[PDB]
DNA sequence: CCATCAAAGATCTTTGATGG
DNA sequence: CCATCAAAGATCTTTGATGG
């Protein structure tokens, strides 16, 4: 089945345009690696988890693909094996409207984000107030203009690319509150890398 | 602060540990316990040209030794002799009973923090972690965990046996009472 | 009934208070 | 201005709730 459990198939075809996409990665050992994607209809973005690397150029920025067989967990595409995916037709193209686009790249406040559900997936840029690495994890203390909050990083930690200064990106990140102490934590997916 | 005692006293020993290694680069200790007429004093030994001295039942006359809140602490600079007869006492009963004795686990509870703890407890539970070896203690009232995360060799107890613990730290952190390892913890026990 | 993963809690490391 | 050492704080593991 899809790697995100619960995730429903999508059989009917959707076309999006491609807006930006991660490089690919290893997500977990002896699996096939992933990327992230974000892509847009004209009236909403959908972040993307793609699992087949036949679909690396076909998710080049600013393109129109038509997926089909894809899965939906909470608003967050899979695209794996079995999906259908193909280049659009010039009459199938469109124009994604500002907000949109202005959306699709914003990242919310950390005061907000700590106001959503436990085990919603957090994407975004975040200023870096320090970093500290341990043997089975390395935590960033990222900030904005009102607030900060922890982010737990358990996994493999070699192919991380961090450099000192660097503003993090993260993708697909887990909100737990805890119980008034809330942090972001690693998932299957989860994706780090500095700007 | 420890206070220096430069005035003779005579006490019977009561009993004593064999000697062990309580800390990397150092001269063994051993702990022991003697008594007066009037009272009874857990000790702590470091010279260990003293051990045959520590022998149960025998009365040594003890100078320039520290007394470290209520423990006494016997090092190099200490003079330590046999007693002549005529400072030989008897230890009344109730000295030797209370010399023994373990308080109870809700009693230790009620202490301060950083009082050093012994006794002799039931073991409940054991848990070896990666860095320290842990166990419940339990009496007919209550219960508490020990930590020791001294040196990480087996401590062959478990469940139903007794632990003998000497010279561990309360530490009341977070409303949580447990008894911790410190520089001079030493663990013996009963099998089952 | 395993797999998942967040909540709860235990263990482990760092800080800070105290004294000599 | 070392040495202790317990609390605070951070990391890490265990537990418990959910869902295919």
């Amino acid at each position: 089945g899809p790697h995100m459990k619960g995730a429903v198939l999508h059989e009917k075809p959707m076309t999006v345009m491609v807006l930006t996409a991660t490089e690919p990665f290893n997500y977990k050992e002896g699996k096939e690696n992933m990327f992230h994607a974000t892509v847009a209809t004209e009236s909403k973005y959908y972040r993307v988890k793609v699992f087949n690397m036949d679909l690396k150029e076909k998710f080049t920025e600013n393109k129109f693909i038509t997926i089909s067989k894809y899965f939906n967990s909470s608003g967050i595409l899979e695209i794996n094996e079995t999906a259908t995916v193909s280049e659009a037709a010039p009459n199938q193209m469109f124009e994604v409207p500002k907000n949109i686009i202005r959306s699709a790249k914003e990242t919310l406040k950390i005061s907000k984000i700590k106001e959503l559900d436990s085990g919603t997936l957090i994407y975004g840029v975040f200023a870096v107030e320090k970093k500290k690495v341990n043997d089975k994890s390395i935590t960033f203390k990222i900030k904005d203009n009102e607030d900060n909050i922890k982010v737990v990083w358990d996994k493999e930690q070699h192919n991380i690319n961090y450099e000192k200064g660097d503003k993090l990106q993260l993708f697909s990140f887990h909100l737990r509150k805890g119980n008034g102490k809330p942090i972001l934590h690693s998932g299957n997916h989860s994706f780090i890398k500095g700007e």
